This record gives structure tokens, sequence and C-alpha cells, in this order.
């Protein structure tokens, strides 16, 4: 088939996303959203970070990894079938036409 991430209703879903900062504590803002990265900025936004901290989140969506070291992987808690679909993790590297865009397909059953 093709790369996908899987969960059963009631479980947590785990969607990977990583970048390497230039030096520790020098973070890059990240945009997580539902929908593919060609849509707006990172789809329908569910979570954002900036250079210093998490600045936006939606209930059930988490960065539980070490995001100050570039692990910006997403946890979606207590998934339902409506959570299936493509998600966008966008690494907003400073500068123009240089973002890293990751599209992650989540399948719930
Ligand atoms: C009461 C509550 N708080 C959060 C929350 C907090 C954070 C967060 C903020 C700053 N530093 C580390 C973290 C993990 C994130 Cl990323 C996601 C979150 N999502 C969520 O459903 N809730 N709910
Ligand atoms: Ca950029």
């Amino acid at each position: 088939s093709e790369v996908e991430y899987r969960a059963e209703v009631g479980q947590n879903a785990y969607l990977p996303c990583f970048y390497t900062p230039a030096a520790p504590g020098n973070l890059v803002p990240v945009c997580w959203g539902k929908g593919a990265c060609p849509v707006f900025e990172c789809g329908n936004v569910v979570l954002r970070t900036d250079e210093r901290d998490v600045n936006y989140w939606t209930s059930r969506y988490w960065l539980n990894g070490d995001f100050r070291k570039g692990d910006v992987s997403l946890t979606i808690e207590n998934v339902t079938l409506a959570d299936s679909g493509i998600y966008c993790c966008r690494i907003q590297i400073p500068g123009i036409m240089n973002d890293e865009k990751f599209n992650l397909k989540l399948v719930i059953k």
C-alpha cells in the first residue's frame, strides 16, 4: 500500500515529525493541522509552536516528545473514526520557500 499510521478507536494515535535545530534552544516554529500541506499553511490548524514554546493547541492534540530538541511528533488522544485522514506537520524554517512539509496518513478502525 503506502505509509500509514494506525490506531483503534479509543487509543492514542502517534504521528511522527522531526527536525534538527541549529543549536539547542534555537527552535523553529512548527504548524500541525488536519489536511494535506498544500492547504493554507498546514491545513486546519490543531497545534503550533514558535521559537520559544507551544503557542497554540486544540483539546486532545499533544506534543509529548522532546520538542525543544526537534521531536515535534503528534499525539492524538482518545481517537474516533472522525480523526482519520491526512495531517500536515510543517517545519517553518526561517526564510522563503524552504519549509519542510510532512504529510502523515492516519487510519482509524
Ligand atoms: C489542559 C490541556 N493542556 C493541553 C496541552 C498542553 C500542551 C503544552 C503546552 C506547553 N508545554 C508543553 C505542552 C505539552 C500541548 Cl503541546 C498540547 C495540549 N493539548 C491539550 O489537549 N491540553 N489540554
Ligand atoms: Ca520558511
